[PDB]
């Protein structure tokens, strides 16, 4: 029937579910690998054997196991990125939205989600996605992938714990997409990737890696790129943090195998408690366990790759919000509270600095001291708040995606470049926060056009047009359609560098997006360093 | 008789010239110390010996021996500036302008004019005494002192050519006036010492050196300060110019004794001639002879006594033009002209920044650069000829300031700063050169008031309150009279660090004098050229 589809693993029935006043077909939880477990912990995933009988993938799977955030008890502004389902080591499932009536080969769009590389899960309420796959007719999907340790523990030359393995987790779900979604109404042959920060690097990691690149026809990248400087160790600082997590819970060190077998012993919420104590340093918007450079799945450095355009040349469509900083200074830094202003002293605002950039040495820290306060009014605790904030964003998001965009372009077929600012009615976030980190998604999967959300009208309209400039630019290459009187979302070209708002009002083109700042990031400061 | 008077040296007979519809007394070329001529070559000057008769001091002298610029033949803007008396080593002589009838005991002030410690008359029109003497009732007096190699020929160790005399000579016409200016009319006891860029830097080493702080009250410093990167040299570097000035003319370097005999056998002009050739970089705002830092006239290094608070503790009154550097560029920095808007090019730009700061590295450049250049806008011709004005200025002369006057205002007894920035209605230079280095000294001086030379009815108001200023200062230590209804010129603190416009409007007050550009050129780079 319709819910009822054979793939090549075997048989998996899906659910009927309701969507804005009609219907479309879930097919959740089906499984794409062999739960990573016991002795597989921190291995390569294996294709999941084929199962006789039909697989309920009626409902949600398990999320993977990661640190669970506790800051704010009850808070919906942080809970909503927890994870909302058992979590468990077994957790390698994706979901999939298809229309009703099931279409003849329609463009797919698969989601990986975000979460620093040490979190995230498939089955948030704001990746729900029902309403993109309704509205705009496409077959979407949801991967997930091993997190934290668990998907990025890396002693490179072990077999046992290689390193990247919640990357080839996803590149496992996405070579499942291609050889099974043509059964579900899917185009193998026009799927867009799409994720979002540690995702959006994802994307970005999955165009570099040759044995990604067949996988996918196009990429979109949410405020995250494979350059960013929380998103990739080098080996040796890969080995240093898993042995040092053996350290911290008295593992044998004296080779790889006695160190894995002793962390294969560990409960899984034991590594996680130690998790962030091997960091090199105090500091914000790093994690722990994330991609390792390791002349596999990168052949080479990233930025030679990006240099040699030693890359997947396709259409890219990405973007970053207004304020991605806020939310880490939240969490880290001192004199910043969810219930007040923040106004940041001066003594803070160093200390903030310090942990933002956490590599440089005091010459660079008074590099970025320097650009980013205003001399006539130092003791402005407003503009202290401000310019941390956009320190952590622009150093951390912002730069590192207009490095990769220029770069990019040199070598692609297509690039469209946007801006998110628009703040949204009813965020619980304080409004110092701005335009959060991640909150972007709720628009990119038509959340607004559900009534008791409570969004403004045209909250909803931006929520439609962002989402048929994601889903026109899968299916075509290209945000705008062809026909229509409205505006034109211009391509991205090395000379005028052209990028466009998105936000609630008319569409604005402006050019050279946070030059000024990206070029101190991107050139000087890391000469700088380099130098001294 | 008014004309004719008797000092400790001789009998000395002035002349009568008009000012203004009125008179005043002139006493022109009087000799100070003996002529510096001969083995007395590069020597420390010694005082004029007493002569018999009356000494015929009713013409200006000669004008000491220096380079002659020659860019603009019949040019008035540049010509005003050239020696406009005979060139002669026998050159150390003063000026003095005397109220009629004869002070009893006026306050005194004392002209060092500038030039780069390379040129300089005391004669040039824009100097002439009397409307300044006549309208403030002051004892005006302006001396002299060799510049270029024969004012500061540099070779430490030796006693025939120690460095420093042309601020010896300085010092020695300032003993004369201690000696003599009683029988003028002038209180030896509130003596003012004021001057222009080199006259200036001099100014500020009179307040820094043990030797000249008893032989004056208080001091003002017009665009320039002792601690300015052109105003001075290192013994090592002194010694460097010093042998290779001679090795451009073919002389003995085996000994200081023979390298001075030689070069004391050549005319003025050799020397001059091949002057340029000593300095270490293709530089603009940069002079081969200047002060050195021998440890004897500066006991310590310039930094050190700032901070230490070694000098004199007085009032002082200074301040800078708003486009310091303009005159520079257009005699060094491809692209500019006289006669067009010399819209700057990106890399003609970029010539410039390593023309204006020749001692930095390759990433002291780039962050000249960066800190200086509009990334959404880099190849406008008019913000890249502004911005290399304003690298050049803030560089050599604005941030010298500043930092001179905050150190000094924590220890002294009053600070009163200004900003300059009116352009004249009959300026000869072009638009785009602004307010040029060296054009508020006719102010000052009190040109305005000669209607022949068709200044504004403004200009002559703003000439007579700035004459007033400096006379009133001169006078009391404070530019104001209080009891006075006029708006008031605020202490610089060092908190508030206030100043003010001069110019033809009503006054302003603002703080922080271009504190961005100062925390950089101050702080910042001289960090960043330490390390390597
Ligand atoms: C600075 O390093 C940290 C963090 C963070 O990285 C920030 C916390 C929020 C970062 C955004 N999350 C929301 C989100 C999820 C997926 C995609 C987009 C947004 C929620 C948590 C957190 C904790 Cl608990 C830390 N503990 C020590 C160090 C440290
Ligand atoms: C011919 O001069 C130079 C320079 C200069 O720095 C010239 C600029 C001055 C030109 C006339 N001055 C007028 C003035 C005098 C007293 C107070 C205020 C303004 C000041 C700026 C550099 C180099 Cl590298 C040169 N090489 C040969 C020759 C020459
Ligand atoms: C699938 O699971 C849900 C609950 O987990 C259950 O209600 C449903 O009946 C199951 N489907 C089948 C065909 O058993
Ligand atoms: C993409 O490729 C086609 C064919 O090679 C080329 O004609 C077209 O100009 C390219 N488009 C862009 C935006 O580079
Ligand atoms: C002094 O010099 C002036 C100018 O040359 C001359 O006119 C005058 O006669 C001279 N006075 C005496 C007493 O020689
Ligand atoms: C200057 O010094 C005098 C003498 O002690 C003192 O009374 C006065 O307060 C000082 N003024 C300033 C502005 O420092």
């Amino acid at each position: 029937s319709e819910l009822l589809v054979n793939t090549k693993s075997g048989k998996v029935m899906g659910t009927r579910v309701p969507v804005l006043s009609s219907h479309i077909s879930a097919f959740l939880g089906i499984p794409f690998a062999e739960p990573p477990v016991g002795n597989m912990r921190f291995r390569r995933p294996e294709p999941k054997k084929p199962w006789s009988g039909v697989w309920n993938a009626s409902t949600y799977p398990n999320n993977c196991q990661q640190y669970v955030d506790e800051q704010f008890p009850g808070f919906s502004g942080s809970e909503m990125w927890n994870p909302n389902r058992e979590m468990s080591e077994d957790c390698l499932y994706l979901n999939i939205w298809v229309p009703s009536p099931r279409p003849k080969s329609t463009t797919v769009m698969v989601w990986i989600y975000g979460g620093g590389f040490y979190s995230g899960s498939s089955t948030l309420d704001v990746y729900n996605g029902k309403y993109l796959a309704y509205t705009e007719e496409v077959v979407l999907v949801s991967l997930s992938y091993r997190v934290g340790a668990f998907g990025f523990l890396a002693l490179h030359g072990s077999q046992e714990a290689p390193g990247n393995v919640g990357l080839l987790d996803q590149r496992m779900a996405l070579q499942w997409v291609h050889d099974n979604i043509q059964f579900f109404g899917g185009d193998p042959k026009t799927v867009t990737i799409f994720g979002e920060s540690a995702g959006g690097a994802s994307v970005g990691m999955h165009i570099l890696s040759p044995g990604s690149r067949d996988l996918f026809r196009r990429a979109i990248l949410q405020s995250g790129s494979p350059n960013c400087p929380w998103a990739s160790v080098s080996v040796a600082e890969g080995r240093r943090r898993a042995v040092e997590l053996g350290r911290n819970l008295n593992c044998n060190l004296n080779s790889d195998e006695e160190l894995i077998h002793c962390l294969r012993e560990k409960k899984p919420q034991e590594l996680i408690d130690v998790e962030w104590n091997v960091l090199p340093f105090d500091s914000i918007f790093r994690f722990s366990f994330v991609p390792v450079i390791d002349g596999e799945f990168f052949p080479t450095s990233l930025e030679s790759m990006l240099n040699s355009g030693n890359f997947k040349k396709t259409q890219i469509l990405l973007g970053v919000n207004k304020d991605e900083g806020s939310f880490f200074l939240l969490y880290g830094a001192p004199g910043f509270s969810k219930d007040s202003e923040s106004k940041i002293s001066r003594e803070d605002f160093m200390s903030g600095v310090k942990l933002s950039v956490p590599h440089a040495n005091d010459l660079g820290l008074d590099a970025v001291t320097l650009q980013y306060t205003d001399w006539m009014d130092d003791n402005n605790g407003i503009k202290n708040r401000d310019g941390l904030d956009d320190i952590v964003g622009d150093h951390n998001v912002i730069c590192p995606l207009m490095h990769f965009v220029n770069k990019y372009t040199k070598f692609g077929n297509g690039t469209y470049l946007y801006f998110f600012n628009h703040r949204a009615s009813n965020l619980v976030w304080p409004e110092w926060m701005g335009v959060i980190h991640g909150y972007e998604i709720e628009f990119v999967f038509g959340l607004p056009l559900v009534k008791e959300l409570n969004y403004t009208a045209e909250e909803e309209a931006l929520s439609r047009r962002i989402m048929h400039y994601w889903a026109t630019f899968a299916k075509t290459g290209n945000p705008n359609e062809p026909h229509s009187q409205e505006s034109k979302w211009p391509l991205f070209t090395t000379k005028e560098q052209k990028f466009i708002d998105l936000n609630t009002e008319p569409m604005k083109v402006h050019q050279r997006l946070r030059v000024q700042m990206c070029v101190f990031w991107n050139q000087f400061l890391p000469k700088l360093l380099n130098a001294t």
